[PDB]
């Protein structure tokens, strides 16, 4: 089968590192069958997580949603696989996560909106976007899974 | 509008204790993120159990929930959290289990209406009532949970 | 009482996926009758998938479920029908809702890791086709009480 | 039948493992007759440790011990004391082996999250320390022809 | 390549725990090829135990193997036999150590959920009892260069 | 309590990544208590898996060694902790997961040394060293864990 593998860019926002989630995160989309490339314990600088939300910028909760983004250490993480954004946003539940399906990183996990504990890309417009705002030119490793022929046909 | 700090009275059936599932409910809820306040085997008194179940008295099936929830142990336990009634409800699952979805408590572990595990107060009000009813005036333990300031803003 | 056939296709195999989703049969709490690793043959798998025989991908299909081998299953337990095709999720994996097996543990249709019969029906011919006579086993649930009324 | 006292210490509750300890012994086998979340006044924490008055870690335990809600519970079955012994493991965390409790979950002696009756005598005195009467309950098991003979 | 038996006892299918013992030997890293739930027979019963014979608690051990179906196994990989036993745990549950399937999932000695042939030779004289000839499935594992080199 | 935390470096060998066990591996460490400093998936430069097994250079194992740990992605780690070090040896098993314990890393995800999907420091120098070598100056992130003061005293 012939189908291009998007990227999408994957976080563990501070909460999520600071209740110990980022084995549990990882291992869920490992399971799915999902392939990592990209991943690194990262202090987010003030201003690329200002650039991450550029288009919040306008709204008032933006001073305190960059201050909690970067009050600790987030994880990176980014995906690759065929249609891995939409089905990262589906693993990982709603925003609100006492909406969000028991059996999602959400709705398993969490219960408030301003502490959900991940962020997955919205699309792969942004998943590309947010992949290369976050990681570095040669963060990103590439490798030929084992399974490969037994992940897709 | 914010919701105020809400309590549920989450109760595990005598069935859930005989399949040995005690710990993995109360799990459940301290994965999601609520704070456990009450927690006790208990054995219902059949007055206790009467005041509980009083909504239904006038079906005819009645006796048989009296009977039954007075047949064997069960798990006391008492939840707090921002909307924690909607939310166990939600991660309990559809009342007749082979309808419960997938995630759910219900929903992974049980097959039968009857034998469907686990019990969680239907709303705010009537989660008050249950725990009042169900655990001894000292029964309920107040702490501060030290994760508090990443479970929500 | 019903009967369903689940079986754990060569992806499941291979990923290793075989305890796994046996465990959450179990934990739902369905009776195991059934169960034996099996190399499938051409023509059985042929006749397993009878009604898409005359289909564009049937070949490939064949080829599939040939091209490693399978663990079969017959699961008993009141709507067990139904209710594992819940556990397993939509036949698409990416669309099928985190919780059931194809949600959490499969990325792509043609390798959907698992399948389980789709009406009482063929429950009792597709374990009537991959059980031979005896392979099955009876016994009686110890919490067969604590599982239904 | 024995039985021993098994608490999971208020580290435990903080970081949401009650149900995972009692997940392992449900597990393992044993049969749990009492349970519940108590805040220990400090006179009852007191008399627990109450051979330690002397040493200069008393005031620490005693403020530790009662920090917070810790669970107390009482298992049954022939051996549990032991076993709970093993399952929990070494007193210091670090020591304690993988696969026990403490091995497995803790990193420090004064923070090693759970407590189990280091003998059969212990574990009479403990629980009526811990416990009410009324507090046990008393039931039949529908695994046991299963878990013993 | 040296194969083992792993066998699960009746009370291991009682207590819903034959897929979480098959994923410790997956995730383990070892090939599964033998797999199928057995009613067996007092005679087959007989020949395995054939060492416990004139041991006191041989009839009963008789009468439990017999008492339900069980759950035979086959697993390929060098080391295989030996590391069966380890992740098995010493005979009587209660001494098995935390992290062993005895250790974590048993209580007493008469139901000690599952069986593993004790050296390489009792594992192909065992297979060679418990399996007819087919019944075995030769695959390899995708994996096979990142389990051993 | 004053007692001295040190470092170890953990990685995750090429294998463990082809195996979906990243996750497992900094779960296990996640919930012993131990804090995660240091985290990045990277791929290894000969250069650098010569410098990090310059020990075993003279080894007939040596060469494949090298190979092996350069084939593919590998995660590197830095935990913080008391005997952190200790510890974490202890938490993966004996060089050869044939004889590993159970319970340990090795010893219950792995089958043959040359593919013993994981390291560990095997002193707090090697501690010291390893991490240097393996992450720059800049990359660990220190932060305070809301339950340090339920981890330790
Ligand atoms: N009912 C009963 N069974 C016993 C007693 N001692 C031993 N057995 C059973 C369970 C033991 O695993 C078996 C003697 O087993 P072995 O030491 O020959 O082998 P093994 O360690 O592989 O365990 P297995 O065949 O899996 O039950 O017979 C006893 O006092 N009472
Ligand atoms: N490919 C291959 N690698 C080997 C062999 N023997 C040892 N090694 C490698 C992997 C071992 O982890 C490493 C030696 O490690 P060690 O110093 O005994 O301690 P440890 O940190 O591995 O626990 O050398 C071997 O025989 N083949």
């Amino acid at each position: 089968s012939m189908e291009d593998v998007e990227e999408t860019y994957i976080m563990v926002k501070p909460d999520g590192i600071q209740r110990g989630l980022v084995g549990e995160i990882i291992s869920r989309f490992e399971k799915k069958g999902f392939k990592l490339i990209g991943l690194k314990m990262f202090q987010c600088p003030k201003e690329l997580a200002e650039e991450h939300y550029k288009d919040l910028s306008a709204k008032s909760f933006f001073p305190n949603l960059i201050e909690y983004i970067t009050s600790g250490p987030v994880v990176c993480m980014a995906w690759e696989g065929v249609g891995v954004v939409a089905s990262a946003r589906k693993l990982i539940g709603k925003t609100d996560p006492l909406q969000a399906e028991p059996g999602t990183i959400r709705g398993d996990l969490a219960v408030q909106t301003g502490r959900n504990i991940v962020h997955g890309s919205d699309s792969p417009e942004n998943g590309k976007r947010e992949i290369g705002l976050w990681f570095k030119e040669g963060e990103l490793c590439k490798w030929d899974s084992a399974l490969a022929t037994w992940l897709r046909e």
